[PDB]
């Protein structure tokens, strides 16, 4: 039991330490045995990753906007990625919050352009889901919101007035969140940061590939 449906997921009382340096977006999975850059589904189909681990990685890409094809930073909708991408249909509703978190529950009229963090503060989206979506964004740099050219640093978000101290410290405590990623044989129980240390970049625009040796 891994992530949400099964085991523990959102933040909790565990610990607050171990910064997260040398990070980046993970687009796909790389088998060290063959150095093959393959889709999340393909890695799950073979024996490189679990269903839950693949789900979270796809969710993580959705948290960074669209679902990402390893190649040159492609962006596809969660539903669209299922239709012609590398996402399981069963994950559409589950991940749907993540893509909406950027811009999906925004009314097609007033265009308030709300962040995930702002959605949490006013209860637009969902506390448990949004915080997990903020987790992935924080690990890479800051928090992602519409209107802006990209992502705003947590500290900059504080002065910007889009987040409060209570939220910011929760972003500062990534360790509160459940581990997601499973290694073949070495420890298995690792965080995004630990995988990112072993995550090898496809080339330059193919973003990070998650290193795996099957088992």
């Amino acid at each position: 039991m891994g992530h949400h449906h099964h085991h523990h997921s959102h933040m909790q009382l565990a610990s607050w330490s171990d910064p997260t340096e040398e990070t980046g977006p993970v687009a796909g999975i790389l088998d060290t045995e063959t150095l093959e850059k393959v889709s999340i589904t393909e890695a799950m189909h073979r024996n490189l990753v679990d269903n839950i681990t693949g789900q979270r990685l796809l969710e993580a890409q959705a948290c960074t906007g669209g679902i990402i094809d390893p190649s040159t930073g492609e962006r596809f909708p969660v539903t669209d990625a299922v239709n012609k991408g590398l996402v399981d249909k069963i994950m559409v509703d589950r991940i749907n919050l993540a893509q909406k978190a950027f811009c999906g529950f925004e009314d097609p009229r007033t265009k308030t352009k709300m962040s995930a963090a702002q959605a949490l503060k006013k209860g637009w989206l969902y506390y448990e889901a949004g915080q997990r979506f903020l987790e992935v964004q924080y690990l890479t740099g800051g928090l992602i919101e519409p209107d802006t050219p990209g992502r705003v640093p947590l500290d900059e978000a504080l002065q910007r007035g889009t987040v409060d101290a209570r939220t910011a410290q929760k972003l500062r405590d990534v360790g509160a969140y459940s581990k997601y990623l499973t290694c073949p044989k070495t420890k298995l129980k690792i965080s995004y940061k630990d995988a990112l240390d072993r995550s090898m970049v496809e080339e330059g625009t193919g973003l990070r590939l998650l290193e795996a040796a099957a088992q």
